[PDB]
């Protein structure tokens, strides 16, 4: 095989198409904060819907903390009657009993992505949310960097996302939330999560999944995060509802 | 029935007990294998995906949690990759969309790619494990035996801990530019050769060398990918990926042949 | 000699035998959090009593502050009557007068694990916890994590050992203790240790070797930390007692 | 015949400072010379120690960590085993250490037990362990080795700029793994033409029995048991393993003896 | 007599060793009772070490670092002189130190010459100085402060956990610059209601002056000077001027005297 | 009391007194690079010879390796009959037996610092020398940069002290000698120190202590290092008699 390969041309290929990229992503309906199983649900249920959605990460791959399981043993789990939103974008599962099920570490991630991205979702990587921004009506988007330039320490301003919504599916960092409450001195308190108790902690998910600002909402463990509730380790039922959850909630502000 | 109104049962130890014994099954099956792939990248995933159609056990073994090498950051961090004719349809084959530059370059989100190349190999059959680094092979008189292995977060945490093994009838290493496997052949057991490494960049010669670089260089060890131009001082090429993809099949397919 | 070795032989032995006790150990009667010589101490006498005890340790090796001894001098000390919690043990002593002895610092972890595991006792080493897990009952077991994990900065989900009662034998740091309060936003402050003062430290702490939230009990230094107790040094006969005051706590809340 | 509680202890600041200094003090002034410095507290050295200690000669073992152990503890990449094969298992038995047969020949015992009874097996024999000490260069005579430059590990790692002390020893034994480090300091700084390969790659039977064949003395007065043995002559590497690692220590431990009441 | 590349130098291992050994644990076992302890061999530490000494007591300085001098030798802004005014020039004359006077009752020093020669006024009045050496805690007794919690500089940067040693005093002397942190350990670990406020910005008049009102016994048994002083009563800062630190290490010693020949 | 004191007199006060120094420095008969035990005895004999000395250490304390005498034992130890270039100083010594004498190893650098000073030489510290000044006639001088910039990481030029004579005394690293070799690409290999063999050690030292190269001398550890001798831990005989041995090897090839 003769292969034409051109240095010139594949530079402008990249350039080009990143442009038409950016140019167009930086107004949008949704932007989720946190590329992980939680952000990643809801965005599969926002494109399917047919909203504009981003999702941003700040590390180069996407996944959250899925990938290393439990303690680094690389099997995540899933209970009834959550096991569908799996099975659904095609995740092999094994029965352990009970209503639980496990599934490979690895494969979730790049199913849960690739679902999204084959709704219509795009998920830009490398990316860090630094701030929010405001109107008088509430949240209006957010203010974002490079993941590479926030590691290597420089001072270099940002740029912005447009959007009708933000959610803040960042774990139990809760951080957009939390800058959202420092930057802008709110007198209210984000508590963080509690200790582990599974069951409280995976029941309360889908009470605490709502709009807590306006323009604001929170799904997977930065919505418990946000509201004092209970963990529950490497079990995901609730991660997944709350992300669907937190899909509908916002298709039926939006529509 | 109401999203809002579920109840969930979760429980730690359930939990934890189905986590501890679907890893131990999977460990003690994993151990022995046909073949070992070291490197997530796009090349040793390609070649995964191939093995495994073809009804071998595969294992790919990948330092970072996360797969994909270094595709994610596209060129110079904007999130595209590019592909040229006819390699592009290694990425069609597997429902990654392409967007038409002219000249038969293509380019493809950089974060699609990863993912969609994953999924690809998993489903084919072929086994990922993340966060476990190969620091050594394993020898008979036959030549290479399989790898031995460690976690990542033991070596980042600077720990001395001893290993673990798979057993495997061929290695192969996709570890980019590094050729990290190829090096320690060499440097610990003392073979009289060099590994060059990478030239400097001419894309076309580097694209060109690589189907010629791919190939087993040592009994039981293959290379395919950037660690093929590493280990025979072939020119680079940057960030199109037309000749990772080919290396990786044709790699699949001499091992195939070999292990028929 | 001719050694028959073989590294899928070795490689499956490992796995199965870690497999066969990692099932086995997540669910336990105590758990106790720190391989010093007060976490040692507890578990030897609560094993010699047929409960079910794992130590966690994060270090690789046990033995807590024991090992430097005084600034590095290799040597620890020891007063009467403590100094019988060491012979039982198998520990040389020297007297050096007016009830004091010392020993080797390299030999007292040594022989305080070796006791413990012989008792019953498992420990296991490389361990984190990084969390408590709880019931409206009270805490109901630990959730951990790898060292090395934790060392290498990765996010990574945990794993849990239930228990029906949990030890904080983590040292000044009163690591556990902290946690629950800090986390579960609880009205009360963990003080700390405050400045040496050997006897005022050494007497407080057995007074201060207690259940302080149902489930939870704290024994040697963590116990003066948590109620804001003086500090001793490298004396050790408080830290024994306190260990074997804490499984007798445990024993009778326990034993029923 | 009380409450635990109630127990009044005396407890001085003084007396418990002056009671370590003074038996430090006496332990140091005693122990600068030696018949054999072993250096590396791991499964090796600490057979080894076993076994000269209770041939009656005084030996210290140097181990740069707090804790002696080496690279036992985290058993096969963090699972809490090792292994050890027959016959060597009898080495572990006699040191009180229980094992689980796992077939052909093949035991494992709980990988935090094993570096605790070694170590206790081999101070009950007399020998003495400092830990927290780095052995950073060699003493020499026309003879040969003469013992040990001995320094902080606290030093180390801060990187103080501090002088050093001495053991001087009849015997020396380079214990410290696939580091080999004692042998490297001795080829490096006296620039002996000779090269310390280091170990290959893995071939666990190759190298298990390549292990008792290379546990020798090297250079005059310096002996090397253990992966050090293979790294210094170059053999393959067996991983989790530990039946060459003890029945090496002992071996070295005879040969020592051997020199020595000669 | 000769050449000296012929002088034939006796010099063993084991001897060096036994000797450093030998003066070392003399050292340790009488110093770890003592009157005062000096914390800082900065300027004013030293200096009240020189006069407490010429009186009879028996004191200590502990320095952190290796080498004494706290933030003298760097000058200001790494140029190598210092300022000291009228009438504390005298405390630097009659140390030796060489000064050049720079007009209106300002004279300035070599930044280097400085530490050198009021460490050894210091040793030569009698004080002892150990270096390398970390104040992690105090002692207490109902009476008030009863001594110092001390460990090793090289085990606090490797990051060790090992216990501390103590030395007991009659008195307990805060002169450690800015941090002031014998005071904040005494109130953060105590639970004392009280602030430790550290340093207002510059203003060296005002700073220079309240230095010595500021130069006091602060609890019971604990005194400060220096720095030490003005970040305790939140003082204002005066810079690379030297004269208030001489006093207030002088006039803490004048108050210790005062207490303790009673 | 009151005391006048104000920033401006302050600052500018340092500054021209600075400015005064450095503009004197930079042209020198003697640089010698280390304030170590070795490099401040040889300064001290030179310096009463009339020379103009400058002493350069990086760290911004003098004294080299002395402070923590051996292991960290605070004392160092002298031998027959080089205890007298301790006496001279001042400095107190206790008799140990056999010819060894040891010394407080915080009052030895103090001491030997003020004799330098007093006799004339400058020591100027936290000033690293990076590089030397060539001249077809041999070694002409340092190049210096400040120790701040250094560890800073900050790519910043130097500025140069041009003088007659430099010596290496930067202990067992040898450094100048080694930027010597390597950057001028001289064919000749600087072997660095053996191992332990302290009377070997001590006595090769004044064999070892010479002009190595024109202008460029070694004395102390470097001398050593550079020759390939044996080490003798922390005993300081041989160290001061290099120094002095090094200083009287100047003078005779400068006073001319
Ligand atoms: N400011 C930011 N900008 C961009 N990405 C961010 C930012 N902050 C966090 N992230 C990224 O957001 C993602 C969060 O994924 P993560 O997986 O933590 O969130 P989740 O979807 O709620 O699921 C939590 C579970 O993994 C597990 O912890 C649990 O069940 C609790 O016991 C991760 O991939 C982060 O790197
Ligand atoms: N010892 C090891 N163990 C496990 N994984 C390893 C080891 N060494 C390397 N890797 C992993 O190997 C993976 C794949 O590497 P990588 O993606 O570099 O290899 P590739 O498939 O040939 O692709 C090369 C292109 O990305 C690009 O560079 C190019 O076109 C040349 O100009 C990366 O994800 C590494 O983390
Ligand atoms: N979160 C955690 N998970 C696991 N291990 C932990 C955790 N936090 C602490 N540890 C581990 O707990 C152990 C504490 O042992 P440590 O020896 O500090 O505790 P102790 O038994 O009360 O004895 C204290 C004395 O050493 C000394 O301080 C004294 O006499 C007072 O002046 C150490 O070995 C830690 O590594
Ligand atoms: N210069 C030094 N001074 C003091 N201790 C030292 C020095 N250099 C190394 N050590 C210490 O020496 C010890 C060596 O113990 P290590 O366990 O590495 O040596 P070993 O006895 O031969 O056993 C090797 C096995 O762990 C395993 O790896 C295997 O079967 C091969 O695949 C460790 O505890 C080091 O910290
Ligand atoms: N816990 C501790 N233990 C031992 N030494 C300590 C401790 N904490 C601090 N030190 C040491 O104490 C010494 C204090 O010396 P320092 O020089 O800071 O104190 P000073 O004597 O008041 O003089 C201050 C001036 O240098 C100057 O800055 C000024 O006029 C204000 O603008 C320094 O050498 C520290 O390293
Ligand atoms: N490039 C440089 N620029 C400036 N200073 C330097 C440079 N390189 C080294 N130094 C400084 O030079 C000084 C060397 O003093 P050092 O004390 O190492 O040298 P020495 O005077 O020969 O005495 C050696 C003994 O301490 C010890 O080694 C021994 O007897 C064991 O065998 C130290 O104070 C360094 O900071």
């Amino acid at each position: 095989i003769k292969l034409n390969a051109d240095e010139t041309k594949t530079t402008k290929a990249i350039l080009k198409a990143s442009f038409d990229m950016w140019l167009d992503i930086v107004e949008a309906d949704v932007v989720i904060v946190g590329a992980g199983p939680s952000g990643l649900t809801c965005a599969r249920y926002l494109a399917k819907e047919g909203f504009k959605v981003v999702v941003l990460e700040r590390h180069l791959a996407f996944g959250g903390g899925t990938w290393g399981g439990g303690m680094g043993f690389p099997y995540i789990v899933v209970e009834e009657p959550a096991d569908e939103l799996l099975r659904e974008v095609g995740i092999k599962l094994i029965d352990m009993g009970d209503g639980y099920y496990v599934a490979d570490s690895v494969e979730v991630p790049a199913k849960l992505a690739v679902a999204a991205m084959d709704a219509g979702a795009k998920i830009l990587t490398g990316i860090v949310v630094e701030d929010l921004i405001l109107r008088e009506d509430g949240v209006a988007g957010v203010v974002i960097n490079s993941y590479a330039i926030e590691r290597a320490g420089l001072h270099i301003d940002p740029l912005t996302i447009r959007s009708k919504v933000v959610v803040d599916a960042t774990g139990h960092e809760a951080s957009i939330v939390n800058i959202l409450v420092k930057k802008n001195k709110l007198e209210a308190d984000v508590p963080g999560e509690k200790s582990m108790w599974a069951e409280k902690g995976e029941n309360a998910l889908l009470r605490n999944t709502r709009e807590v600002y306006p323009n604001l909402f929170v799904c997977g463990m930065a919505a418990n995060a946000s509201h004092g509730g209970y963990r529950m380790g490497a079990i995901f039922g609730g991660m997944y509802l709350s992300g669907k959850l937190c899909a509908e909630l916002i298709t039926e502000k939006l529509k």
